[PDB]
């Protein structure tokens, strides 16, 4: 119950707004829930659809009325109206056209490209450019100068993710304009640092992002298929059976690629269903290839190439494979194990 | 300029909102700003006011009809009315009345308690209890089942400040309901802990919150005065001249108290003027004793004992001392500095 | 067996001499030993033997004739004529006459002084005088410039324990000479470091010694006191029954006051015996008061204030106390754990 | 000058034998030298000396009368007839005959085996055999279980290099013996883990050294060779002028493969001149390739490919390329770094 509504008491409360004070005893319970419960929903995004929309977005918004921000955020229907995936999220699809460019800007905001159809675009990213192409992770860390050209008549698209959601809800966010187009195939930073188990004494101090501007389809398919042969010979390597998976992570470190996000690749082997896991935070996922399913709060959606999704926190999900079926990953666990917020349950365990 | 406002343009924008999509270039600049910009606004509570109002709540909300949550939390200005001081914290008054009592339980939401009025109150932080008075500060940390229990016919007012807002904005809220009321002068943990430079071999593996339950007036005034001292003798002490300081750490760690918190101590000599600082993220202080001032964008605000102020994301802020100028401090920089997302403008530098 | 006794291979051997070569096969088992086999023997030195010894080096070597180098060094007989308790560690009974100093120097070598009896003496540690007394223990860490006064006409003596043996046989010895003898009651380091709980916002860096120069009886007593106050209450805090004990920490980080060296103190209720530990590495404890044994490889030998005792790595050890049983320790733990080489064997467990 | 030999002196000096008490004031300054002077001297071993006392060695002492223990250790002239190439550091050839095996045993000792001449042997770690071959790094960290199998009729000679001297002085010493000779081109370690910046979901814990058990050939040469052809193209990457240089690492961590040693390998510019470095610890160097030159105390010695060199704690050295010239190194670094007693001079800084 509530105090008697009084005149007194009415005075009190007009009061309290005079001075802005609310009282913690009007507030619902749901300040501090029995377990999170997301104003974002799972939900779905369908790759014909976000390429058609894509295509279409191509031919209205030319460079000079638009085109330069060529992104079409995924707004989870929960969030109020906000250019949200999460609410520490922000997903989008760039559609890069015919021989476009952008100029070099940085922002405190971390931020990664992960390309899902197309070749011959770099971005420039203190000034090393980056051969970009499919199935490639880029990165683009917080305050690094970057830049993109595309070398070619043809379109292309990646996903566009970063932790804009958080930053502004936060305060966080900082941003700077900057002031030859070389195309190498892979860039200096690659060149460096990916030579496996080896570091370049000239790089000793470590980075609180990746030097690593590009993790290159080829690694992961091949760590990806080591695990499953692996798998085969008797030898432990998968995290569960017939679900092979790898961190992207920081050399100097062996931590996450950036500080508020994590990037990851899942390959399932046909027939593989995941055990339900509830994980604090979100995550978002990218049908690389295949053909599968997945569960979130108790309801299956059938998913194909390209297809996106997000699982809030706390909300009870898995996967399944109908055939092999590759997903690329990211999430905000690194800001709640930074924090120490994070907590999993599993099914079986 | 945008896209030509055409017939299939507005298809186009009909199928986003269908489809849950939102342009990044129909976006406002200020998703990604140049510097910081908070929807949270700097703002005074003049104690006055917040003393007269929680006595008013206290005849008003008895205990069985609100009187066990009786607690104003100061609510921003600008945060649309969520019971918010700034978007990651909370900061109430708690108004304990003669006699009263709450029962135990725990959530993820890191707390701490600053006694500002009163003596006898104890709270029980799993199962031990801690004797509050004037000037102490108390930690619950997450997870930590805490229960009080006053123990005299007298009233006790104190900050309860907690990273509430930032755990509701991300979804990391967790919370449950628990299963002789002991009085001794000093807790177990501080029994153990505080003893300077000594650490029990029961205590070897490091914390993620502090485990000393109470920071006591005693302590903390006589750090402040020796650094005032050591200044008279010309050794180096205070952070700028006439300005000692102090931060609460976690003894395993020598690091910030909470995950989520920094709480700290200023006392300034007279006629003390500190230099401006934008810092990102935000933080609030209290006016433990003596008379000044806070400058926040340029505006001046005279301070009287108790008053208690916000200072948002890159607000440039200073304090002023005409007497001598006590003050306790929290903030959300350990999210920042844990993310590597904190900057830092001081004025002379 | 070994290879046949052949001319060939006796020249094959006058040949490994002449180029410098030794052969694996010629080694003895005991280059890698099954367990660590000391060359350092357990031994115990009676205080009354060491005050004896003391008081006479007093009257025979003043200063000008090697006075102000009074230290009497424990020497492990199985060391081979070096002045070293073990391998790791130095430890020396230094007895300074009434009016007697000392010039400042430095070394990269790890210091402390553990006052056994007197008052009145500074030691100035970077140009901070410390109060020396009995039960204090004293830091003067790597590369802090030291030097002594005695203020009194009164003898005083102290354990004198380094890194030396450890920083002689790995070759990272430095050494330099430096350029009013005031008497503070307290250091400044004290004045800063010893409020518990508590960090100065102009010490907010890590040190890699404890910036504490003296951790006074007072405090060690009172630590003591309160685990075994919190075991009559049925409170956890001792480390095992009847066995109280506390490190002596740095506060920047909680770990270990200096990086070669670890320092702790026990205090055993009467009747307690230890249980049976194996530990890789070397510790030296000192009888600050009371009575008791130790069991070392079996042998019992019995113990009275002051009496000094090694344990050599893998050494089965225990202590029983007769009385109320007081003891300072120290060790080259922190050498062990940082390189991973830290093993322990407890008896029950 | 000493005190006054005098009856009563003699008398002291005769109890302090008796007591087990050496006195400071009696000791030499080097117990604490101005800097670093080490016993081991600067020392070079010429590979055809080794190469033909090897062969030699393998017709001399078959299997059964010393042939599994058929390794040559480096002794340093000043170590008095240890098998030391410094105070931490072994360093032997091992020569395995043609079909020769060992069986599996296991120690706290940290050890590499760097393949100098051969291919076909494998070493068995953990029962993960690790194919070896010319160039190839190979670890055995501490308490790894390792034997290993010849698998031709070929000869293979290797640097089988330990903290053996190290742990013999602390006393950290501890060995067991353990329980098909399979042949996989790759080892499931490098399977799991040689692929650039990608981490798996199996293996994210942290480890105390690397799980990488081959450094192989290639990939050190490509990062030698990219950083040479970055140095052309006017981007920075070598330490210094046509010096470029890879530390073999950790990948859970970044740091060094093993607790006590550092790996290294570095590729020299032809006419390229390193500045003169004194640096704490001990380092081994071996020429992979090319002809140059090493200075150490002004003293220079020609070196031919397979030469072994060893600089002590503070011994001034630079190295000089005739040709192109790899060299393969190692050292006690994480030791004297882990405990704070690196230094470093080098000439033009
Ligand atoms: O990082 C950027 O260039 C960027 C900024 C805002 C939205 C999408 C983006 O790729
Ligand atoms: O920590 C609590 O008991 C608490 C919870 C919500 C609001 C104010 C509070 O002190
Ligand atoms: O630290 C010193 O002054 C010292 C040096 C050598 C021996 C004993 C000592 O106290
Ligand atoms: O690691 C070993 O097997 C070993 C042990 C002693 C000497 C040389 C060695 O390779
Ligand atoms: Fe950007
Ligand atoms: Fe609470
Ligand atoms: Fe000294
Ligand atoms: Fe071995």
């Amino acid at each position: 119950m509530q105090p008697k509504d009084t005149p007194e008491l009415r005075a009190l409360y007009k009061s309290f707004e005079e001075e802005s004070i609310i009282p913690l005893w009007t507030q619902l319970g749901d300040l501090m829930p029995i377990h999170p419960k997301s104003k974002a929903v799972p939900h779905v995004w369908k790759w014909s659809t976000l390429l058609r929309l894509a295509r279409k977005s191509g031919e209205l918004v030319p460079v000079g009325r638009g085109g330069e921000r060529r992104a079409l955020g995924l707004a989870n229907p929960g969030l109020g109206g906000n250019a949200y995936i999460s609410p520490t999220m922000w997903a989008a699809i760039q559609y890069l056209g015919p021989r476009e460019t952008a100029p070099e800007h940085r922002h405190s905001q971390n931020a990664f490209r992960f390309v899902v159809e197309g070749e011959g675009v770099w971005t420039v990213v203190n000034g090393d450019p980056v051969r970009m192409s499919r199935g490639d992770l880029l990165l683009t860390p917080g305050w690094c100068f970057h830049g993109h050209m595309n070398d070619t008549d043809q379109p292309m698209a990646w996903i566009d993710g970063l932790d804009i959601p958080f930053s502004q809800q936060m305060d966080v966010g900082f941003f700077e304009f900057g002031s030859d187009y070389a195309t190498p195939n892979f860039s200096r930073g690659e060149r460096l640092w990916c030579h496996p188990g080896l570091r370049p004494l000239s790089g000793l101090q470590n980075t609180v992002a990746s030097p690593i501007g590009a993790y290159r389809w080829e690694f992961t398919d091949r760590a990806l298929t080591e695990q499953l042969l692996l798998e085969d010979e008797g030898q432990p390597a998968t995290v569960a059976p017939g679900h092979a998976a790898i961190r992207y992570v920081n050399p100097t470190t062996g931590g996450d690629v950036m500080p508020t996000l994590r990037c990851e690749f899942h390959r399932l082997r046909a027939g593989t269903e995941t055990a339900t896991r509830n994980e604090v935070g979100s995550t978002v996922f990218q049908v690389f290839e295949g053909a599968g399913a997945v569960v979130m709060n108790g309801e299956t959606t059938k998913l194909e190439k390209g297809d996106m999704f997000v699982v809030p926190s706390w909300v009870p999900w898995s996967l399944q494979a109908e055939t092999q079926f590759d997903l690329f990953r990211f999430s905000d666990a690194p800001i709640m194990e930074a924090l120490s917020f994070m907590r999993t349950k599993i099914e079986g365990q």
